[PDB]
């Protein structure tokens, strides 16, 4: 079972790292907990609760992966002395799409619920 | 950053153009059918996910290309891995639409 | 070009096979994924519930694949360069963790409403 505790350790190291270093990530965590609270407090069916939570967590996932990519790029540029933000742009685009997905999700779901 | 990368992906990646077309089409079609909110959301999200994953994969490909002009086993592995991730997102999207529309 | 699709699919399967052979976590999570997918196709639930149960778990697959790609990039860099903070690897590990947590939460909320 050791590999599991090692991996989870790496995961918490990463999460704490992202929380301390990235402001947008802190905002996204706030967004997740708020999402759960709102979804559970509102009298809402299971699929919709799930969707309201998942759509927001997806943002966190994509943000983390993006941050990983940014880190790789930064190591490169540190040793490379050449910079092109192609990758960073693409990642940020991905995160944007995730956010738009969450807003659409919440719009449709909450609009239906309060109809 | 954002619109820069999106414009980049549209101009360069063909699969991304096809995915954008697929996304907007999916939006229209999801809004046309008389389905519930959860269904609509799933129909849209499933397609948007493909776009997201394709974008991340494209970022990875960019990094790999920047690292070295020469091809290496690990660099190739990375690309292949990213291509695999995109594949799964598509299958999921397909499965999503199938379960939903068959039920409808 | 219609052939482009089959080329990209070839790359894709090459990557799936690569991930399965080299990455163990991908194998185990793959077992849990396939199990979950099978179970979802036999549960007496609505389309939305089934799609949710399946997709939530396939997300784990996708994120693990991306994490593996990133790890491959870091491993590539580590041959040329000597020091590695492994911060990127940690971030990816975090992403996978969040994906899994999402899957579990999804299954709990869904099945506790279903069976409950």
């Amino acid at each position: 079972f050791t590999r599991i505790i090692k991996a989870a350790g790496y995961s918490w190291k990463g999460l704490r790292a992202a929380w301390i270093n990235e402001a947008a990530f802190r905002q996204e965590g706030v967004a997740v907990l708020l999402a759960v609270v709102i979804a559970c407090w509102l009298d809402v069916d299971a699929c919709t609760r799930v969707l309201l939570i998942s759509s927001v967590m997806l943002v966190m996932i994509v943000e983390l992966l993006n941050s990983a990519i940014e880190a790789v790029v930064d190591r490169i540029g540190s040793e490379y002395h050449e910079l092109s933000g192609r990758a960073k742009d693409l990642g940020s685009a991905a995160v944007l799409i995730a956010i738009i997905d969450a807003v659409i999700t919440w719009c449709i779901l909450l609009w239906s619920h309060f109809g």
